[PDB]
């Protein structure tokens, strides 16, 4: 038993809500939250910019020194930083951009991250700014993560989508 509350169910081990997922991972406070993150961690818009904002500004800063050590990230890659306020680790996970010509089938890589955490709040990876179709995202979710996955979807009219055409 855990705190997520309001969930559809999709599969075994894969549920979804219309949430903003700032609002849910303040108020779950979650062991994982997933950053919709670009290789610099840059947290400039979309998902990222929010939840950047969220913690004041923080993140960013713990950011730009782990990006200082380390270098990039890889497309289709991740790594484990504080969560913050928002929740007690913040995965960064690189999904493929599609405005910048990524490989969409990197989508799968980087679902495969999600594995390696017991249970993640996170949204649907490529989606928003990153330019894929949520549909798809949906999918190769389904299709790749194992661990038990509470996705927030903010728009209500994608959410309604992602729901009436699931199979
Ligand atoms: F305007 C901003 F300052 C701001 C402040 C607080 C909350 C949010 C919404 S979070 C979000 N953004 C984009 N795609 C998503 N997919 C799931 N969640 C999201 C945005």
């Amino acid at each position: 038993v855990n705190s997520f509350s309001g969930y559809l169910k999709l599969t075994d081990n894969v549920y979804i809500k219309n949430a903003d997922i700032v609002e849910e991972a303040k108020k779950v406070k979650p062991t994982v939250v997933v950053n919709a993150a670009n290789v610099y961690l840059k947290h400039g818009g979309g998902v990222a910019g929010a939840l950047n904002k969220a913690t004041n500004n923080a993140m960013q800063v713990e950011s730009d020194d782990y990006i200082a050590t380390n270098g990039p990230l890889k497309v289709g890659g991740s790594c484990v930083l504080s969560g913050h306020n928002l929740a007690k680790h913040c995965l960064h996970v690189v999904g493929p951009n599609v405005n910048k010509g990524e490989d969409i089938q990197l989508l799968k890589s980087a679902y495969e991250n999600f594995n390696q955490h017991e249970v993640l709040l996170a949204p649907l990876l490529s989606a928003g700014i990153f330019g894929a179709d949520p549909i798809h995202s949906l999918r190769v979710c389904v299709d790749t993560v194992r661990t038990n996955v509470y996705l927030a979807v903010f728009d209500k009219n994608l959410y309604d989508k992602l729901v009436s055409s699931f199979l």
